[PDB]
């Protein structure tokens, strides 16, 4: 695998090396203080360390809710340039929806409420355009598992119509689309705008053409919601304020290391 030799031991235990599954490529060790495990990053001094990496880090550090995976600090290795952040040990939301088939109203909302929580907020931080697909929503090891979003550069049906019509657009708006389409995964088992045939699909996607089954039953209320997300002109679609206030969404609801030290060995690592 492509990491260095186990480095700062004083202060974490190596646990064990992960070749693939929620952090891709990944170290775990669990911090000797706290005892908490964290998944370490790892990318090669040099080149690999480029201004969208540089760029990625620093807005990750910035990035503080408890729906996404937490920053912790940058190490600077003799090869790689370390980045250790908050392990999630429930997986990914892909898999627990592939596990349960679909999820009842409530299991989709409490996860929906969460996601639009790190959502707005990254909205707040200006940070917007993210990825957000089933993978990078990774779960806590909560019996309610705790939502982690984690879509930073460490290594269909997503993509709003503006987003293949325009050359530049609205980066929140396109989120929210997103997110409908996370909400409607959850709650049919399959992506909104389908069977293997992208074109077909991006033409479902530009015309907005979905349907959900008949056989599931979904209250009128979450169609509606889904409707007003599912919206091809940016202007219109629903907004996540507009989203928090609708009736769907309220029911049954759940209650709602120093910067110069990070530049300093992130530069560094910039030289191999
Ligand atoms: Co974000
Ligand atoms: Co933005
Ligand atoms: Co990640």
């Amino acid at each position: 695998l492509d990491m260095p030799i186990m480095h700062d031991s004083d202060r974490y235990d190596f646990v064990k090396d992960i070749g693939s599954g929620n952090f891709g490529v990944a170290r775990l060790m669990r911090d000797k203080l706290t005892k908490e495990l964290v998944a370490v990053k790892y990318i090669e001094r040099g080149a690999a360390i480029d201004e969208n990496v540089q760029r990625e880090i620093i807005n990750h550090r910035s990035l503080r809710h408890p729906n996404i995976v937490r920053f912790k600090e940058v190490i600077l290795t003799p090869t790689h340039l370390a980045i250790i952040m908050e392990y999630a040990s429930g997986g990914e939301l892909y898999e627990r929806i592939c596990n349960a088939g679909r999820f009842s109203e409530d299991e989709a909302r409490f996860f929906f409420q969460q996601l639009l929580s790190g959502v707005s907020y990254c909205h707040s931080m200006q940070i917007c355009h993210r990825d957000l697909k089933l993978e990078n929503t990774l779960l806590d090891g909560s019996p309610a598992p705790r939502l982690k979003i984690c879509d930073f550069g460490y290594s269909p049906a997503y993509i709003a119509p503006e987003v293949l019509l325009r050359q530049e657009y609205d980066g929140k708006i396109a989120d929210v689309w997103s997110c409908g389409v996370t909400l409607y995964v959850m709650l049919v088992g399959a992506y909104p705008f389908e069977p293997r045939d992208y074109r077909k699909t991006i033409q479902r996607i530009l015309s907005v053409k979905y349907s959900i089954p008949d056989d599931i039953r979904i209250s009128p209320e979450c169609c509606h919601l889904i409707s007003r997300i599912f919206v091809a002109d940016p202007a219109t679609r629903i907004s996540i304020p507009e989203i928090k206030t609708h009736s769907w969404f309220l029911k049954n609801l759940p209650a709602d290391q120093s910067l110069d030290t990070i530049m300093q060995i992130i530069s560094e690592a910039t030289i191999p």
